[PDB]
């Protein structure tokens, strides 16, 4: 039986309004509704992984496993496993997987990260999974973000709060927060950012929703605009939204938009807005693809609609040779070749790197660099010919190119990182100086680039 080269993945947000879902819930896993959905000729078809985000969920785990599983059993005729639950107040991930995939998912971890400090600690935060299929290590959020159209800076905040402390995939990769430890991260929630127009024009907008004339809405979008100017989910995707606001509707129909202000929302408006979003962060060179993006229309017991989105994932197989792992295959090695760190910092420390890889026995700190002057104010910080030549376990290039090398640059003073990266081993050739480069961040914002040449040789 042979070990699959892609999966589907199936991600569902849904802000339930502390309310019991109705008694079928299918179309969200099938993707049906408005937006980007799935062939009908596809429904029988099981994803291989189900990751299902809820926020604002009155259920017990018990509840809503049950509720879950009957529904894919429903449509597939599968009985899903269930790899992880992590639930923090209301906010809950639940992720299954096709039985057949049980051997092949391992290194399961599950955390939470609490968002505010004391009137706004209680109720938002993020819940995340993660794991290894095979040799492809998957990462999954689920975040309820602070509300209220004037809050998006606090938004801004609750994400970085929730990207450095949130402790998921392999603690060895200590310099790395989770956008750079897994080959796919999805983050998806009630990320709560509304479409900034004027209260004046909430009766405008929802007539530009009847006509689904999403543009002038979609250019007002503060996740979108936050996401454009760098203030936020820098490095991540998100499919175009071709579907209408899933917020904030009146329940038990679609057909009314309940935007006005009442003591039950704080005397504030709720102008119709795409809280309820998925996007994704893949290494470079990774196969990924967006197969569906859209919201359920018959799903009504919340005053949010539920949205889902598919992705094909590119995965390799938990490679063994002859020689790795468990020590070096001589045939292969990565040579950083006249590499230099551009860094926006005003620090004049000494800086090393490290190389972190699962293509390597261990991590490998390289010597420091020699820091110049840059002409426009920065550092650049310069490593020659100097680098270590990295050993991998493996020499193969089915498995070599099909890698990963993470880069921090370390200050020498106080060992702490300025900036992380990743560069794919997945080159136009072997044997050959190519051009790499990854911009570097620090707590997920810009802090500078990495720029050079590499040198692959493997055992062919
Ligand atoms: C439910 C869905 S995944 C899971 C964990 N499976 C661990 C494993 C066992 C044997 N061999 C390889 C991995 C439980």
């Amino acid at each position: 039986q042979p070990e699959p080269d892609m999966i589907t993945i199936f991600i569902g947000t849904w802000n339930m309004g502390n309310a019991p879902p109705p008694k079928k819930i299918t179309s969200w896993f099938l993707s049906k509704g408005q937006g980007k959905t799935r062939d009908d000729s596809a429904d029988y078809i099981p994803h291989d992984i189900y990751v299902i985000g809820t926020q604002e969920d009155p259920l017990s785990e018990k509840e809503w496993l049950e509720i879950l599983k009957h529904s894919l059993q429903e449509i597939t005729s599968v009985t899903f496993k269930t790899v992880a639950i992590h639930t923090l107040w209301n906010i809950r991930i639940v992720v299954l997987a096709k039985p057949e995939h049980e051997n092949r998912i391992s290194h399961i971890c599950t955390d939470n990260v609490k968002t505010g400090i004391a009137n706004t600690l209680g109720n938002k935060g993020a819940v995340g999974v993660s794991f290894m299929f095979n040799g492809t290590s998957l990462g999954f959020v689920n975040s309820h973000l602070t509300s209220g159209s004037e809050k998006k800076l606090r938004r801004n905040q609750n994400y970085m709060n929730i990207l450095r402390f949130l402790a998921l995939g392999d603690k060895k990769l200590s310099p790395f927060n989770i956008t750079h430890r897994f080959t796919h991260l999805f983050w998806f929630g009630d990320l709560n950012y509304r479409v900034d127009l004027p209260t004046w024009e909430a009766e405008t907008i929802i007539q530009k929703i009847k006509q689904q004339q999403y543009a002038d809405l979609l250019s007002h979008d503060q996740l979108l605009t936050e996401r454009r100017e760098q203030k936020v989910f820098l490095h991540f995707e998100e499919e175009e939204i071709t579907f209408a606001p899933t917020y904030r509707f009146e329940r038990l129909t679609r057909d009314k938009y309940a935007y006005t202000k009442q003591k039950a929302t704080g005397m504030k408006y709720n102008l119709p807005s795409w809280c309820d979003r998925v996007l994704w962060k893949s290494y470079p060179l990774v196969h990924v693809v967006c197969q569906s993006y859209g919201s359920t229309s018959d799903i009504m017991t919340s005053d949010h609609s539920p949205v889902f989105a598919t992705f094909e994932a590119g995965v390799t197989s938990q490679f063994v040779s002859k020689n790795g792992p468990g020590t070096v295959d001589s045939q292969g090695q990565i040579e950083f070749l006249r590499c230099y760190a551009t860094l926006k910092t005003k620090s004049q420390t000494k800086f090393y790197l490290e190389f972190h890889s699962s293509c390597l026995e261990s991590f490998v700190k390289s010597q420091e660099g020699e820091n110049e002057e840059g002409s426009e104010g920065e550092l650049v910080v310069k490593f020659g010919e100097t680098l270590p030549k990295l050993k991998p376990i493996i020499s193969d290039p089915e498995y070599l190119l099909d890698q990963h090398i993470l880069i921090s640059i370390k200050s020498s003073d106080s060992d702490e990182s300025y900036g992380e990266g990743c560069i794919a081993l997945r080159l136009e050739a072997t044997e050959t100086q190519l051009p790499i480069y990854t911009p570097l961040t620090h707590h997920g914002e810009l802090t500078g680039h990495f720029q050079g040449e590499i040198k692959l040789q493997t055992s062919q």
